[PDB]
């Protein structure tokens, strides 16, 4: 609607904008003792432009519309814009500074405000902080706008009228800014500026230098020592000291993980030979129990008088196991031929070599819990020999006779192991004497009617089983497992804090002691400039003096910044 | 063929070879217009010979017969003993560092190429560059080989020729180059070494102000400021930053990795209590639809009332989303028990607990294709009460009356998500009501003769099914999948960025400004040699001047290499 | 017991204590000389404490009840107390720094055991490294005790008469304990300290040029070179060099991990459109054969005139390649429902569209060894047109006449690529026709009573078989795995390798050469103390000289430390 009523009229859009343009240049110009207050208007909308993008970025939270995101990107256009004007107003020639250091503060954060959210958002953290770098330069920049008013030596003096407060503020922006900071002054002297980057270094101690002297002077006694300053610094230091240290025990520990695994799932199967599996059963919940801790003092109790074995429980909470409550009859009809059924009946009665019964479990776990190996497995496998009891007994059971069935001693093994990785052995710590431990299993063949042929399918029961034969319980004791190793490979692990007490070895190494700079340093500040220059003539620095010289040729109000040298040198 | 011919005639192998060592030993006593040519062609040799060997390296290309790398290794043998072998020429009095000097420029080489290429390949691109380091040793090398004829001192002096151009040359080998070449220089002697490093030092950046003064004096002007050589430092300067800024930024390219997921196989059950299953299916290809622009169009239009519901939709492309169009009929016989089957019969009219009904999904997903897990999975229950009419109606079907039926409400989650993780739950954005939402389900017992019992199996089916009763529709909504993760841990990504800042900030940091060491080295250039000297005194320069003077007792020959500085300090 | 014997007698617990606390202050003043040896006595004792403690650590191995380790830590509060009384009881009266960097040089490494231990283990090889450094402070304190009567000044003058001998221990130290040490220094008088600390570094080098100076006059020699000594400075260097391009390159040191896979299992079927499936087998130990050299020879001479084929078989060692003899006859019963056999029949014989007939292969391997990827597997599908031959004979099977087969061509690929990767594809190289070279299967229904309808099972044999028409041999080649990639993307692998060199350019490039120190340094070695006064009036070191001035105000006694300058000034 509004997009339409300006296309509506001729009138508005135009004229209008070129009486701006006019008001702009003519007012600019005619605005004797104003264009001034402009340039500090223009600083000041600048900063709470960036605050609105800097209070917007924070304010949304969460995640906004795409569409949204280009919008604000539009309206960044606009920011960029705007600025282009007052950008060659104050601007380049009477202090190109601005449009300048300042242009280039912004374009940097764009691009990384829209890198930064990328899909997973989250950027704004990250990306708030850029704001705020951007702002501080404003509020400098702000004053800033009226450069041939403002005079950049100007500001800097009235830091050292603030001295010790005023010092601690130029050591709190530090090298990095500096360098950056230090390239600006350096574009527009870049050949002296190599030689220019000494003596902004030589100016800033010059300056420490006099702040010593200042809240010093005051500050200063003969023969006095006070104990809470020393405190202070040596509490601080113990306690960086105890980072340093404190941090590589931080870490040591940094990584560790811990959760109860339960197999969802566990699968066992009995199989004579290569024959159609004869029992097939797979439990989940509820029939996967967990312990209580009336299951544990049980089993406890069961094998107090067996150090090994208290030993291997102890190291099991009841949560991490668990009674696998294996319902006896088969899930699954038995799906064998009948040539096979014939078969494996002579083969039971006449076979002249072993037939293998194995008995097998497979326990499933949740991956999303934690861990990598989903099944954990193993079997236990008896060889029945030719003709022996059991083998007929077994054999007789196809007949059909309903009451009839075999004993097959020491198939089951009912406490068994289920580990991170994907073997999962009886407990020998709970059945130490192996196969001999395990439990018999008593079979039987049901069969039902059908109609001569039947369906059929087995039953398996524990040999002692008392209150509950349908049950054959298996106790499934799980290692706990984590998401994370964290360290993996040891020589890695070993590498990093040998990189860390190495890495930090060598920044510590760096700082090292700058004696030789030290001494032509110290002299000057005790010493007189006088003393100081004939201590002053054998460095570098009073050919620098000489070069002051060459300031004559320079123009003078860039004279002026060197000129300040020189009250500085007087000051020396 | 030829080596048996070789090996045929007794005099081709032999007298021939102590000839060639005659030769050999004359042509050293040629010796003059001869001996200087033949050191010469010698480094010829050995330049082309690893042309050859590097032409060959990157000339063979993809993986070469095994035996093949062994005969190049045999070859590589002969360029050993052609060098050491002629090493008896330069050599080992005369020439010795050039002699040896390649000596060691090549058998580390020669480890790491072999090293390189392990099974894997692209070992020569690694490889090649080996080569050519190699080979502008030799270049320097075949003028080398005259080194009594040479002239250590001249070689210098001849770039000193060169100056800004010559200049470039030195700048451009660096540090690392000086380093492992100055100890050479240091080897032949190392006590004065230690004193000799800082001399070398010394001497390049006296090198570097020469240059400076030469192509200077007639470049330089007056006053005079020059735009365009300003703008391409600062450009590039510019560029930098950005590289250093945009480094960072470019970075997040690293996040990505994104792949649509459908599962390959969709499986369902029905199960009631512990009984055999009812109903199995697996639906695969092409039983799993994926949805096309109607399908995704159709499923808009049925939520379009719902924000909610379509703020999940539009997460998902056509392609992300699945109809598994699941089969009714059981894919299995039903297996049970008779007796189970009476069982459950009874349970179902009689029991006075409740019974549980439960209808399963998984879903299994290509690995091969990215993500994790390969089967997501879960599951609704219903406990049906004793005595209910659906309780009732699901036992009455027993008997086998092919009419009749039961349906069970709200048992099918049509709408189901297929995560990344393990646990793959119906969409309640799309069914917010949760089980109130789901499908009733009418379920059919097919009992089919037979001769009693009949095979048995179940048949379900949605009970408002129109056009397709035998198909289940199971709409299932994927999760891209990516292969790497990335980041991982946010404190190890969050120090990366602190160390790739704070290992950025100390390298920055360390180069700091040498106000100390510049004042010495400005003042001499611009400073008279006498006034320098005046000047030098007092540094430890002077007294090296004065170890100039042990120069007397050293060899004239080394004398000179110590000579050329008096030269050069006679040019400070 | 002996605690209730203590707790039993009133007497034995007190009074005792208190004639102690007067001993120890009778102790501490009386005899002229006795204290003194207490002190040296209480090193002693802290030393051998130490060595318990780390004897203690080194020598229980393994792991130790958990209690033991709580022990052990009240067994440290003990040690820490002690001192606790002697920490300014003892007392460090004077030299109160005794309690001081001793104190701060045990809490560090308390904390660090503990933490190194973890749950772990292996901690005490990292933690008996911290008892060592203890210890040799130890060694220096045990002297250190009577420090009013050890003198610090001393100490350091007896390593001067130590000479080269005791400037290789100074040496051995490093910066890094000396910057800790040269703080305690520091801290006695920091502010002169930051001062204090270039004079230390200048002491340094001044200390080591009077050790050159010493031994060195013995063995100075004019005009004399020995072979010998350079000999060995310049083989390390080699050696130094070949371990930054072999021990830099010692980089490869991890690519490499892989054995042999075999799948555990090997899982086929066969399925006709969506019917339930015909043929199920699963072949597992002994079933899966593993190459004898018999086997591999005889594929080798089956391939022999075909290149490619060889070349394949040729990337396989017999212990790669299996022969899984799968069983012909279905392992399970088939579960179709009638009509689903109806269906089935009338679709065969009437149905006017194809009809899929697919044979699937999953081979399963374990991930225990090696390995990623479980399971491996892939299918191949045939259409059967409307009223083809093998699809009327496959429906005329089902009328259940025993002798009737068909032949399915192309039905079964023989030879079949196990990879790392999830997709198994049949082996183009040996079955270059792909399809045309897949072997022809014969088809058979099994059924027998009862005794109509009785179980049903399918049988599948190749059509050309002859000696075990049972087994259907599927030969599978599996290409071996390893536990860690390594490398992993190729980016960051090429980053590392730079940040390698890069990394090492930076610390090459750090030391670089300190002419302008060494100038200054140099010259007063050689030069006289007065012509280096007067040399050293122009560095800041002359003006230290004149700080030497502020010594009259300081102490005598903290003034003689500074008085050994002057000495070492005037040895200057």
């Amino acid at each position: 609607f509004f997009h339409d009523i300006l296309h509506t009229k001729y009138r508005a859009a135009t004229d209008v904008y070129a009486l701006m343009f006019l008001a702009d240049i003519v007012d600019i110009i005619i605005i004797i003792f104003g264009f001034w207050a402009f340039g500090k208007h223009s600083a000041a909308t600048d900063i709470a432009s960036s605050l609105s993008d800097d209070q917007v970025p924070q304010a949304f939270l969460f995640m906004l519309l795409v569409q949204f995101g280009t919008m604000v990107i539009d309206r960044a256009l606009y920011l960029r814009k705007t600025v282009l004007g007052k950008l060659a107003f104050q601007v380049v020639l009477v202090v190109a500074i601005h449009i300048w250091m300042f242009f280039i503060l912004p374009a940097v954060t764009e691009r990384m405000f829209s890198q930064n959210a990328v899909a997973q958002l989250w950027y704004f953290v990250k990306c708030i902080y850029f704001a705020l770098s951007a702002y501080q330069i404003r509020c400098g920049y702000p004053t800033r706008i009226l450069g041939n008013f403002l005079t950049k030596k100007y500001n800097h003096l009235n830091l050292f009228l603030f001295q010790g407060f005023r010092l601690v503020p130029f050591l709190v922006e530090l090298r990095a800014v500096m360098d950056w900071v230090w390239t600006d002054t350096t574009l527009s002297l870049s050949n002296w500026m190599c030689v220019e980057d000494i003596y902004a270094n030589i100016f800033i101690i010059k300056c420490s230098r006099e702040t010593e002297k200042k809240y010093p002077q005051p500050k200063g006694q003969k023969k006095k020592k006070i104990v809470k300053y020393g405190m202070g610094g040596l509490i601080i230091l113990f306690l960086i000291a105890i980072i340093w240290f404190p941090l590589l025990f931080m870490s040591l520990i940094r990584s560790v993980v811990g959760v109860v695994n339960q197999p969802i799932d566990v699968t066992v199967t009995l199989k004579l030979g290569g024959y159609e599996p004869l029992f097939t059963m797979s439990a989940q919940q509820p029939s996967i129990v967990p312990f209580t801790p009336q299951a544990y003092e049980e089993l406890s109790q069961q094998f107090d008088p067996y150090p090994l074995a208290m030993q291997f429980i102890s190291q099991y909470s009841p949560e991490d196991i668990v009674t696998a409550q294996i319902e006896g009859s088969s899930g699954a009809l038995w799906r064998i031929s009948p040539p096979s059924r014939a078969q494996m009946k002579q083969e039971l009665y006449n076979g002249t070599a072993d037939i293998t019964l194995r008995f097998t479990w497979n326990f499933q776990r949740d991956l999303a819990k934690g861990g990598t190996v989903e099944y954990t497995n193993e079997k236990h496998t008896l060889e029945l020999a030719p003709n022996s009891t059991a083998r007929r007994q077994l054999a007789q059971l196809l007949e059909g006779r309903p009451d009839q069935s075999v004993v097959i001693p020491h198939l089951f093994p009912k406490y068994i192991r289920a580990p991170n990785g994907p073997e999962a052995n009886p407990v020998k710590q709970l059945q130490p004497d192996e196969e001999e431990d395990y439990l018999g299993v008593r079979i039987q063949l049901r069969r039902e009617q059908v109609g001569s042929d039947f369906l059929e399918w087995w039953v398996i029961e524990l040999q002692d089983c008392k209150a509950d034969c349908n049950l054959l319980p298996m106790v499934i004791f799980s290692d706990k497992v984590s998401p994370p190793s964290l360290g993996f490979l040891a020589g890695y692990g070993i590498v990093g804090l040998y990189v860390s007490i190495v890495l930090v070895v060598g920044k510590f190494v760096r700082g090292f002691f700058s004696e030789i700079s030290h001494s032509i340093m110290f002299e000057e500040l005790p010493c007189v400039d006088r003393i100081l220059k004939l201590c002053q003539d054998i460095f570098l620095v009073r050919e620098t003096r000489e070069l002051e010289l060459e300031e004559e040729l320079y123009a003078k109000l860039i004279f002026l910044y060197r000129s300040p040298e020189t009250m500085i040198k007087w000051t020396r």
